[PDB]
């Protein structure tokens, strides 16, 4: 599994469950094409987005729909969403985990990149 | 000054200086229109982006060119940039930068 | 002012006001001795902890009473406090607070 | 496994491997007693610190030896270590993951607490 997303909730100390995630890939003509989407599980994880074959070199945008998450919990947050934009697989294939930690007026994002 | 940006470097424990910042406002047709831009100062701060008059309610995007910042230091970064997207309904957008990670917070006072 | 502390609230997007901060210096016998203390201001800042004269090289501990802060808001927090331990060899110790998480950074200029 | 520690490296985008972790428990007389210790694996994780039976109610300090980690990589970091101090199991037993994200002049810590 070459692209995984993990989301945690810094207010509740829990995984962030059922968070919508949209992934896009920058096309030849510089527009963002829909690549893959899904939502985080009970463990705050989203797997199965893509395959090794499909996940070619490119610039990818991972959009985490944080606003809808916080709104469902009764919190009016600051951000519309958390976007993570990165070049992937430009010196051959890697496995990426995009991790986000969410608070209503703040988020943090890191990537763990392995061979 | 209703909107300011502050950027810090988590590797060096310093302001992140001369970092390009571009701000956009969402247009009626769902396009991002150029609003304001600047480079962070010696103190890692960017002031004077806009005025209370022009900073009306709307959806805004603040894009921080983190890649160029790391590249000028000879450090390979993960992200293409750091984007902060919010509805304006004083705003300080702060970002703390590492090569493979960033945090962003809004202080609204 | 060689040492200042700044605390922000990540739930409200605001300075964290009236937060108790205690600073200690490590003694020769490996004990923590009381050095300086204060409460954060309306801007979430604590200045005037010490002087250049007294702020000599050594190991320092900055303890931020985050538990009391959340408790006064009716929010059950995870941590007892936030501790920052460093060797002093201007220092701004910043902390960004959530109920189950905090981040701390040092800006040294 | 009721107490786990996970450590990531924000400079390299990798788990933080072989990081020393010391856990203490506040004793009756207000001193910190050695509870458990170990070091993070190739995945940046430390498991097997304690058992359900031993991990009673109390105030625990988890000390992550970040300075030694950064020094081994040629970086002179700001902090001596990252300390996480918390009351555990005070409304019955829980499972705790203490997560840290490390940069030379900054760290972040969150806890994920489950039943
Ligand atoms: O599985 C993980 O890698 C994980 C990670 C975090 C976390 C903590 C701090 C941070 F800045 C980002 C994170 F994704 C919090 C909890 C967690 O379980
Ligand atoms: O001026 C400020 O508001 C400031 C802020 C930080 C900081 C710390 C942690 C974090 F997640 C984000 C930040 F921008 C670090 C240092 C700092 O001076």
């Amino acid at each position: 599994c070459p692209l995984m997303v993990k989301v945690l909730d810094a207010v509740r100390g829990s995984p962030a469950i059922n968070v919508a995630v949209h992934v896009f890939r920058k096309a030849a003509d510089d527009t963002w094409e829909p690549f893959a989407s899904g939502k985080t599980s009970e463990s705050g994880e989203l797997h199965g987005l893509t395959t090794e074959e499909e996940f070619v070199e490119g610039i990818y945008k991972v959009e985490i729909d944080t606003k809808s998450y916080w709104k469902a919990l009764g919190i009016s947050p600051f951000h519309e969403h958390a976007e993570v934009v990165f070049t992937a697989n430009d010196s051959g294939p890697r496995r990426y985990t995009i991790a986000a930690l969410l608070s209503p007026y703040s988020y943090s994002t890191t990537a763990v990149v392995t061979n």
